[PDB]
């Protein structure tokens, strides 16, 4: 994994945040899910 993630222990959203994450949302720890595909840039 990057530097951003460590792992699937999903810290974030049992407390250890504003219930906020980021690098989790980006497919990183399998916790976010939507309908379409998200997951972009507008690199
Ligand atoms: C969550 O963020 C708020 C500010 O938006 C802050 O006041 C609060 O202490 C934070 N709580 C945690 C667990 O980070
Ligand atoms: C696009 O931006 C990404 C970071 O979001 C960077 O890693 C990549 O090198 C950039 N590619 C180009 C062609 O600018």
């Amino acid at each position: 994994k990057p530097a951003w993630c460590w792992y699937t222990l999903a810290m974030c959203g049992a407390g250890y945040d504003s219930g906020t994450c980021d690098y989790m949302y980006s497919h990183c720890f399998g916790v976010k899910h939507s309908s379409g595909g998200g997951g972009s840039y507008h690199c």
